[PDB]
C-alpha cells in the first residue's frame, strides 16, 4: 500500500551511502480539454534554480529524464546531494 | 518497466475529466551522514508559491500528505488544475 515499499522494495539497501539523494517524480495528467502547454519546463526550472540555491548541487550532478505520451507526461528528476558541511570555524 | 504503467496501471480510466491534475511524488533519502534537516518544507513551499503563481490553483484545492520514516521521507502532493480559459475578449 505504502509507496515507500515499492520505491525501496528492492531488498535491503544496507551500507551507508554517506550522502543524500533526491528523487522527484512528476506525473502531469491533462484531459483533451485545455490547450497551450507550459507546465513541464515550468516545474523543472523552479526546481533547477531552487535546488541550485536552497541545495548545494552543481548542474553537473543533475539527472534529467523526460517522458511524454499522448496527454500524459512524466518527468523523472534525480539529484545527488553532496557532502561538505565541514567543522565549525 | 515504465512508471506510467504502474501509476495508471488501473485499467482504462476512459471518460474525459475535462480538467487537469498534477501528482508530484517526492522521495528524499538521506544517510545517517549529515544533519540539520530542512528540505521537505523547502520544496513544498516553492511549489505552493510557484503553482499558486505559475498555475491557477487556490490553496483550497491543495492536497498535502507527508510521510516520514527513519531516514526516509516521502511527501505526496496532488493538485487539481481548474478550467477557466474563457474565449478571447
Amino acid at each position: 500500500m505504502s509507496l515507500i515499499e515499492l520505491l525501496f522494495g528492492r531488498k535491503q539497501k544496507t551500507a551507508t551511502v554517506a550522502r543524500d539523494r533526491l528523487q522527484i517524480i512528476i506525473a502531469q495528467e491533462r484531459a483533451q480539454e485545455g490547450q497551450t502547454p507550459d507546465y513541464l519546463p515550468t516545474l523543472r526550472k523552479a526546481l533547477m534554480e531552487v535546488l541550485s540555491k536552497y541545495v548545494n548541487v552543481s548542474l553537473d550532478n543533475i539527472r534529467i529524464s523526460q517522458e511524454k505520451q499522448d496527454g500524459m507526461d512524466v518527468l523523472e528528476l534525480n539529484i545527488t546531494l553532496p557532502e561538505q558541511k565541514k567543522v565549525l570555524e
